[PDB]
């Protein structure tokens, strides 16, 4: 559950840093 909260959008869970994912309102959460 690494991922800290950074407003920012994305293509795909790579795009994210850490655990992070890719919601479909397209940005990571």
């Amino acid at each position: 559950r690494v991922c800290p909260r950074i407003l920012m959008e994305c293509k795909k869970d790579s795009d994210c840093l850490a655990e992070c994912v890719c919601l479909e309102h397209g940005y990571c959460g």
